[PDB]
């Protein structure tokens, strides 16, 4: 509540050196508005606040509009240093304890369990990142500030210096664009999710293990970790994910996955040609006194000159400076070698010159480590060693793993084409039976069928070309290949061919995308139905994976009834797998916001059906969310922490299994639920026309989040829209309507429902989230767009869903038991309160440009400049929409979005 | 005392966690022992330890002498930071203060002389870094972890981890061998001097000069420090000095400046590269607008795949990132423009592909400044783009000038043979005034005269051809021209033309090197001279410098002689200069001990005739001291702190000039105190035989320091030899007689030496320093070696000068009328008290271990190895001296080196 006032008055001066008091004054104004507002909850202050944004001038409009924006996201940073801060003056050893003291748990069970355990984290380039690189860094750099500036041993200079440091930023930050002007490209995008692996995580990872070391003793084991065990492992989607998204061609991939190499390859010198300068002994192993010596005559070079460190020659006089050093070097050409692959279309670089595996890469250090323990040195070896050790194997040659998508019916066009030339049928018109004949007789097969005649297509071949690179580029740089709304078995085959048809070393494994309500239901079965393909059964080798969606599930159907049936179809596909005896891992496609399967780390995995992890789950970090997480030092240290302290304890210590009862009244809710939402979203006819007149939705391409170039369609916008609005329908529709159902069929269910919110974690996270859903909404403000925009007829079909809303939330703090919203956390409404004066503004102001841009004919009264003094407006060439009206919408989204802590 | 003891004690627990329970109490035993002599006096005990000592098997030997060498070494450590520690709880803005409230000057006037003060500290790679560079890492390391150790918001896990760190690293240091095997090599050695600039210097120069913002503003002054002046500036010798060097081939010289310049293109890129996320602002100048646009309209729109960031085309909206971004290109050329020439033999990158002067570099950077500026971003350029600037006109394109440096005969011998060649006779035999005549006409002719067919020594070729390399590389990358052992005005003028008989585009300025005693006395008249010749003034335009020795002008002549000679030297000098209006600025040749003219930077300074330093000053920086003044941070900031703090007052408050009674009497002493010094060193044949019999002076060179090869010896083994032995006997010699002397002559002079001691700052600094040497000399230790070393023939010769010794010590602490030594510094003593008994054990492991070579007769009963075991030993296959004796004498001489804070 401190640094609060701090950035915002620095802010606030700045503002008003650059612009002057009247400009300043009115952005302080308008908070006292709103305040009175969201204080005396009077509605009179929006319709006036109104009148007082209406009036101003292009330029000042979108001043105050940025200055808002501004003021908040500086809130946002207050906030996470302060969490930081007090928490400091959950945790592994916590859990550890725990388990082995509550719980009850031989520490070796634990050790173990620990040593099985990975959490692959995939990031993904969602369109859900508002800010732009040129303002996320200004904030990292304020955030630094801000911290060392609570330093308690800085004196008075120091701190004086920083003071101005912060500001610089500040005003640095308000002086550049934040509207991005022309949409990112796949490169651009990749080169975005990447800054956090080769800034935080890159030398996050070693540390956050030294912890789980500390830990491990703490509870007796008096071994680390084994540098081979993987707790965390990062994995992206930027370059690889090329469903619907035309731009990412078959050499996207080819670049990105060659640049990440480099970078890779680039790191670890900066690790080894220190780790030469440390490693100075002499007193080496038996078998390294040889491997060295013979490095030694091999070389014979040394007029290496521009080396800046290790320049001569080594003498074997220090036996691990040798190896070393010749790794350092291979590491060159590595890095060389990329580049020129890179720049040009081949290198001089010889292959063998290179590392091309990651076995070649630790066969040397191993050797060291061997050796240090082995002549006494264990502790040394334990050092900057064993950090690079875990480095290979979490980060190995190519920062991350690539997964790959790709919706099937493209892989049927392929397929199709292949047989209706060679004269064999149209694959498309095929059954399913008839498919898993003729693609299982080939697998089996031995002679191509892949024709080089075949008659190409931009897309037919723009397919071929991804799996040729993946034939190109090593089998380590990629994860598994994903195919979007696939469903019968002939589909995953399909694949398995094209792979192998287009030749391919190591094929990657195949894993569905189970998103669309439909599908979800229809899980077990398709996957039930594959395992008993012999050939498939058996070249995947106990292991397999299937990908769950949580962004459709709910958009078709109500968020109640797809959050029980993502439960009820990874519960069961988790037997499905049991019963043929194969280790099926769950990739989860979690969002940012609830309303997208989002939400807190430790709660989403406890409310995962028991026994369905065993250590071995893939999450995705949707755009956004990746700066939430990795964003900072101890942001970063945090989700490891969460993830793997969750996923432990979600093996070791079970959530508890649903009661018969429950199960039968979840699932006659969830019909309620998706009967009640289906019917207003769907069944009303005129609800799509007020939707896309009370809300944003429209706007929301503008923001150039994305590189992708309608009813039926997209879920992040519509998320987004009702966010914007603070209205939140799709979050809570169903809830409202499956709760007085339940009650009004029998009085005592009440019971049942409250029973289940205090001894049911898939029930209580899943009400528990929604209410911080309600604590984020306002009707009030959802009104205002609707009285403004919304046209007369439909006007009382919103105040419907106004009621709506009121009802599912009394219904929901009954059953949970509070008298109050967030009752429960008092810090998170003390935070809202302080932002939503803010908000409010944003709201109306968006409110009414959205008016003025609709209704050209909206009479408004000018006021006269307030800025002292346009280029600014002239930053946006060609705009549709009048003057400032544009930029200032896209700024509102954008603030909204910032003082939401979420975009869609 | 606090971490005295916690990093000690941490190194036994190890000692004795490796080598078994004997070895770390024998090691405390002798400390147990010595500390009895150190605290009694009864050299007694001392003879028993010897006993021990060589009874010890030579692989025990070894240990037993490195755990008092790493030992003694933390010592260092644990005060280096027992220093910070308390006094982060001298400085300019202090010192600003004192002179506009105390000195009573105008803040103007301050900040006017701030603007052209200048201080160039060159860094010199001498012998006197008898610390291994691959242990000076684990130093840092120690120190890190030491400072951060003692934090007090770190946690247990934290603090446990932290501790467990800091002995792994102590442990690695000493499974570590700390002798150098292999002798370095100069380019080894630019690299050892280099690493301070990039890893501290680099970033402390901006950090310092903002300070000094601070400071010009909490005093008056509300403008920052001009980014073009600049108070400090770098230079090396490493690679240009080349007197008494023959290592130092021309080749190295081109080889040095080439990779600096390599790492300086390089250190910028990494920054430039930053400076272009920052800048992102929209808004610029008319100027800027203008160029950024062309720029971006040419240059294509490239994209470079292996760029990390800003890989695309820039938009024009971003007016600072296309000039910068172009400005990152041209780096990138020149970076690997300098890759290639010293790689390979030449580039393809071209001349105007990268940069080649500080303009072109400059131009556009400042283009963005004052752009800032005028849009009203003062506060944004004020950020890291001027950190930048400041950094490029402190470092330039070379990162640090190069001094050349050669003996005047060398000159000579190369003129000497171009006219014996030619017609005329022998130069070398002509008179002085012959000379002049001669090389002033030859400098006005226009006909050639370095003869084609002219013959070459190995010598007189190592010098011609080094004026090559020097007409190859760019002036921006080079010094002065150093003549050591200047003596007449003819050895400039045969520079000068050997300069142009070479071709050369600037040709460097000549600056002689006056370090005899005779030179000093004449150099006046030289300097006079010089300024007499018509060519020669209008060559200079104005601006003079000229170097003055400390190390070799102490040695002919005693300390005080010396000491006094230089001040009037430069006292005479200045005046000189003064007289024909010419900006005369000194070189220091300071060393690292008070023998070769070292002491507290300040104090220094301090003893310098009033007005000589005013605008500016070179100092060097003897290798060992390097590490000291730029080890850490902390001490560059304080060191830069002390320069220009120290060289600022010397200007506006200047010390008090000597009274005439005071300058005569100095005089005399001078004379008397020179007498009984060469009475004794040169005077005396029987002198030269104790020397080699006394101090381990013929071991010098085993510990293979620098690359470097009775008056043939040079200053620093000169006083390494008396240091080691703990006699300092080159430091005191004279001062005793001339004290006595000025008693008998007079009594009213007692009175008059007091008062001497009080108000002249020379002659207090001098006497000062003396007393620290005092303060670390013993008696006991210098006959110790007698009875051991020392022929019984010339025996009493040795304790003749044990009387003298104590002789002088007496008057001395009479004359500043102080009971004990370091009486006014309990610090001090009280580290003396805790690390002597350790340097005295290695005095008396070196006086016998220098017998078990001297006489081979040497009974010594053997021991059982107190260590659990061969190898070790045979770390030294080819040495002349029996098993542990050679690795333990050099070992021996370096514990006894860190013990004393000094080697040459």
């Amino acid at each position: 509540i401190e640094y609060d006032a701090l950035l915002v008055d620095r802010f606030l001066n700045i503002l008003q050196d650059l612009h002057g008091p009247s400009l300043r004054e009115f952005v302080q104004e308008c908070y006292e508005v709103s305040a009175d507002y969201e204080g005396k909850g009077d509605t009179t202050k929006l319709g006036e606040l109104g009148a007082k944004l209406t009036g101003l001038a292009p330029a000042d409009a979108i001043l105050v509009a940025s200055s808002i924006l501004h003021m908040l996201n500086l809130a946002n940073l207050a906030e996470e240093v302060q969490i930081a801060h007090r928490r400091r003056n959950s945790d592994i050893e916590e859990t550890l304890k725990r388990l082995v003291s509550e719980v009850g748990k031989s520490p070796e069970e634990v050790f173990e369990a620990l040593k099985n355990q990975t959490v692959d984290l995939v990031f993904t380039a969602h369109p859900t990142q508002s800010a732009r690189r040129s303002l996320l860094q200004k904030n990292a750099r304020i955030r630094n500030c801000l911290t060392q500036l609570n330093a308690k041993d800085i004196t008075d200079d120091d701190k004086q210096e920083l003071d101005e440091a912060l500001q610089r930023e500040i005003q640095a930050a308000f002086r550049t664009d934040e509207i991005r002007r022309a949409q990112p490209t796949p490169q651009a995008e990749m080169r975005y999710g990447m800054s956090y692996i080769h800034e935080t995580v890159w030398k996050g990872v070693p540390k956050f293990l030294r912890r789980v070391d500390t830990a491990l003793k703490n509870i007796g084991i008096n071994e680390r970790l084994p540098y081979n065990v993987s707790l965390i492992r990062f994995s992206s989607w930027m370059g690889g994910d090329r469903d619907g998204n035309p731009r990412v061609t078959p050499e996207v991939t080819r670049d990105v996955c060659l640049l990440a190499r480099m970078m890779a390859a680039n790191l670890y010198i900066d690790q080894i040609e220190e780790l030469m300068f440390e490693l100075s002994m002499w007193r080496c192993n038996d078998e390294l006194r040889v491997r060295a010596e013979e490095l030694h005559s091999s070389s014979g070079s040394k007029v290496t000159k521009y080396y800046i460190e290790f320049w001569k020659q080594i003498p074997p006089n220090e036996p691990y400076r040798v190896i070393l050093g010749h790794v350092r070097d291979k590491l060159y050409n590595t890095r060389e070698r990329a580049r020129h692959l890179l720049a040009s279309g081949v290198s001089e670089i010889s292959a063998e010159s290179s590392f091309t595996s990651i076995e070649e890469f630790l066969e040397p250090l191993e050797l060291c480590y061997k050796s240090l323990c082995d002549c006494g040195d264990k502790a040394i070896a334990d050092g900057s060693l064993l950090d690079l050790l875990r480095q290979v194997f979490t980060f190995g040659l190519s920062l991350v793993k690539l997964d790959i998508r790709q919706e099937s019916e493209r892989h049927t066009d392929v397929i199709d084409a292949i047989t209706t030339h060679l004269g064999i049928g149209s694959y498309r018109e095929w059954p399913e039976d008839k498919r898993q004949e003729w693609l299982l007789s080939e697998l089996r097969g031995k002679r191509p069928l892949l024709p080089p005649d075949l008659p190409q297509t931009d897309e037919i071949a723009d397919v071929i070309g991804a799996f040729h690179v993946l034939a190109e580029l090593p089998p380590d740089s990629f994860g598994p290949y994903i195919i979007s709304m696939a469903t019968a078995p002939s589909d995953v085959l399909a694949v398995e061919l094209l792979q192998r048809e287009c030749g391919v070393r190591q094929p990657l494994p195949v894993v569905p995308l189970f998103e669309r309500l439909a599908d979800l239901q229809s899980a077990p079965a398709s996957v039930e139905r594959l395992f008993s393909v012999d050939w498939y059964m058996d070249r995947i080798k106990g292991k397999q994976q299937v990908m769950v969606g949580y962004s459709d599930s709910g958009k078709d159907a109500g968020r109640l009834s797809a959050a029980w049936q993502l439960y009820r179809a990874q519960e069961e596909m988790a037997q499905v797998a049991k019963r043929y005896g194969v280790k099926l891992t769950l990739f989860h496609g979690r969002g940012g916001t609830v309303g997208r399967g989002g939400g807190p780390t430790h709660l989403a995995i406890l409310s995962q059906p028991p026994d369905t992890i065993n250590g071995s789950i893939r999450v995705t970090v949707q755009g956004e969310v990746i700066e939430f997480c990795f964003g900072e030092e101890h942001l970063c240290f945090q989700t490891l922490q969460r993830f793997t302290a969750a996923t432990l304890e979600h093996g070791m210590h079970p959530p508890v299994s649903p009661k018969p009862e429950w199960r039968k009244l979840m699932d006659e809710m969830a019909v309620v639920a998706t009967e009640e939402y289906r019917s207003v979203v769907v069944k009303e006819a005129r609800f799509v026309e007020y939707f896309r007149s009370a809300t944003p939705e429209t706007e929301y391409g503008r923001m150039n989040i994305g590189s992708r170039p309608i009813t039926t369609l997209r879920a992040i916008p519509w998320i987004f829209s009702w966010t914007q609005t603070r209205f939140h329908l799709p979050v809570w529709l169903g809830v409202g309507a499956a709760f007085k159902f339940a009650i009004d069929k029998d009085v005592r269910n009440f019971q049942v429902l409250k029973e289940m919110y205090n001894e049911w974690p898939f029930f209580r996270v899943t009400l528990d989230l929604l209410e911080m859903v309600f604590a984020k909404g306002d009707p009030g403000i959802a009104g205002l767009y609707d009285e403004l925009l919304v046209a007369e007829e439909l006007k009382p079909f919103g105040k419907q869903l106004r009621d709506k809303y009121v009802e599912t939330q009394q219904l929901l703090l009954q059953i949970a038991g509070h008298k109050d919203i967030l009752e429960g956390d008092p810090f998170l409404k003390q935070g809202l309160v302080l932002r939503n004066p803010y908000i409010t503004t944003l709201n109306v102001f968006q409110a009414y440009t959205l008016k003025r841009i609709r209704d050209p004919n909206f009479k408004v009264t000018p006021q006269p400049p307030l800025s002292k003094e346009a280029g600014l407006v002239k930053l946006n060439p060609a705009s549709e929409y009048p003057p400032g009206l544009e930029d200032t919408l896209i700024l509102t989204m954008k603030g909204i979005a910032a003082g939401m802590q979420n975009t869609g």
